[PDB]
């Protein structure tokens, strides 16, 4: 679990949005794994606006923060699950690290801020969807 708040926006994955997160839908993609909600409280959280190849990310199931390097942004085949078929999932970068499907929502930052989010995991590779493209979240 967990969610990116920067200002009236939350980003949490999709497969693990609430009703109320739906009933206040702003965007929302299943091929990256994202959904967007409103809120009535400000987020101060800062999105990164770069090209970084290398982060820290918060790993729930450790209850530790871990230094990564990680892929540029891309499709990447992901195996079928419970929430979804078996797909490409864009967007999608990998690093070599721990992950458990629990550990989904945990943040991925650079020294520019917010990066991405958990999103996939398995045979000790870790997947992050990236919010770096989405200039609106800041208007
Ligand atoms: N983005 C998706 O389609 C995910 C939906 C939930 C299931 N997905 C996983 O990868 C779950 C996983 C398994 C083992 N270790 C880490 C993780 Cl995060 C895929
Ligand atoms: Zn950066």
């Amino acid at each position: 679990s967990g969610a990116i708040y920067v200002g009236n926006y939350r980003v949490v994955n999709r497969h693990l949005a609430t009703h109320n997160d739906w009933a206040n839908l702003v965007w929302e993609d299943s091929s990256r794994d994202l959904l967007v909600s409103s809120t009535t409280a400000q987020g101060c959280d800062t999105i990164a606006r770069c090209d970084c190849q290398t982060g820290v990310y918060y790993c729930s199931s450790r209850r530790k923060h871990y230094p990564v390097s990680f892929s540029k942004p891309s499709l990447i085949f992901v195996e079928a699950s419970e929430y979804y078929p078996a797909r490409y999932q864009s967007h999608l970068m990998l690093a070599v690290g721990h992950s458990e499907p629990g550990d989904c929502g945990g943040i991925l930052r650079c020294q520019h801020g917010v990066v991405g989010i958990v999103s996939t995991g398995g045979n000790g590779l870790v997947g992050f969807a990236d919010v770096r493209d989405l200039l609106w979240l800041d208007e």
